[PDB]
């Protein structure tokens, strides 16, 4: 199994082999399972069950390709690949700061911390995954699920850079079902007719946007999938999140034009975040306290 990204092809052979006495495990972060290791370098280790099928095994070889062969700031490194014994394993860099998801539930402004995250904070997350996303549009990779649990932090401190960290839906796609789409974060273009483009990703980081200022809510409040649907589809669209400057909203909504062609690519996106970034009336405006 072949795997082209940037019109350049690699192959399993291309993979970096990390002998396995190397290896050493050292607590389960979550579910296969992933472990924190060392190899000394510190990693996050992505296990395959020896209990799968041979469709289980190319799909675990085809992310180790996909990732590998990213270059980005913004994008999890992969530190290299243990396939030669079992269980299987994909090395990346280890992530201190854990899932942005998270991250953004657990460090909420709370009487005890209320300024433990200010508008900054969330410009600066929002900056360093849409810069990644350009990466991806600029060599015309098409993400397909930029959602907050696919992002991952490098600390949980001020200097935190963040990246994406899974690539499970596209790596699907290059090779089931209805109820594990993550309709929520795509366009009407794509849950109706299949049509994927960069303007796909725009929309859902316009969702991953909406996520970031909501400090970790679940898109949509109290509406099930086909409630999005049908709300997406006539012309719905989210209300900004508690204290969310306008200016910020306003990339959310661009993000959210029914039109691909309406959407902004992710030069204009980011245009718009920096210009968030040094406006006082923005990075002023204090989050709600919880
Ligand atoms: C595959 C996994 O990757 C990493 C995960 C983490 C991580 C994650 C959570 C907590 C903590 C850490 C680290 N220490 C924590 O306390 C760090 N670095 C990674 N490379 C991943 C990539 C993604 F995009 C999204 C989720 C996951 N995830 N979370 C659990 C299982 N799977």
């Amino acid at each position: 199994p072949n795997y082209c990204f940037a019109g350049k092809t690699s192959s399993i052979s291309d993979l970096k082999e990390v002998p396995r006495k190397n290896i050493t495990l050292i607590r389960g972060l979550g579910h296969g399972e992933v472990y924190e290791g060392q190899v000394p370098l510190q990693v996050a280790v992505k296990t395959l069950p020896e209990v799968c099928s041979e469709q289980d095994e190319l799909d675990f070889l085809m992310e180790a390709l996909i990732i590998s062969k990213f270059n980005h700031q913004n994008i999890v490194r992969c530190i290299g690949v243990s396939l030669q014994s079992l269980p299987r394993f994909i090395l990346l860099e280890l992530m201190a700061g854990g899932d942005l998801k998270s991250f953004l539930r657990e460090t909420r402004p709370r009487p005890s911390q209320p300024s433990s995250l200010a508008m900054l904070d969330l410009l600066h997350v929002a900056r360093d995954i849409a810069c990644g996303c350009q990466y991806l549009e600029e060599n015309h990779f098409i993400h397909r699920d930029i959602a907050a649990r696919n992002c991952l932090l490098t600390c949980p401190g001020p200097g935190r850079v963040a990246k994406i960290g899974d690539f499970g839906m596209a790596r699907d796609i290059y090779r089931g079902g209805c109820a594990m789409l993550p309709v929520k974060w795509m366009p009407p273009e794509a849950f109706m007719e299949g049509i994927f483009t960069s303007k796909t990703d725009t929309w859902s980081f316009g969702v991953l946007l909406w996520e970031i200022f909501s400090l970790g809510y679940m898109p949509y409040p109290s509406k099930s999938n086909q409630e999005v649907l049908e709300f997406v589809t006539s012309g719905g669209r989210m209300d900004p999140p508690k204290n969310c400057p306008g200016p910020v909203y306003r990339i959310m909504t661009q993000c959210w034009q029914h039109q691909p062609e309406d959407r902004p690519n992710f030069a204009i996106i980011l245009e718009r975040i920096e210009y968030c970034t040094q406006d006082p009336d923005v990075i002023n405006t204090a989050l709600p306290i919880e």
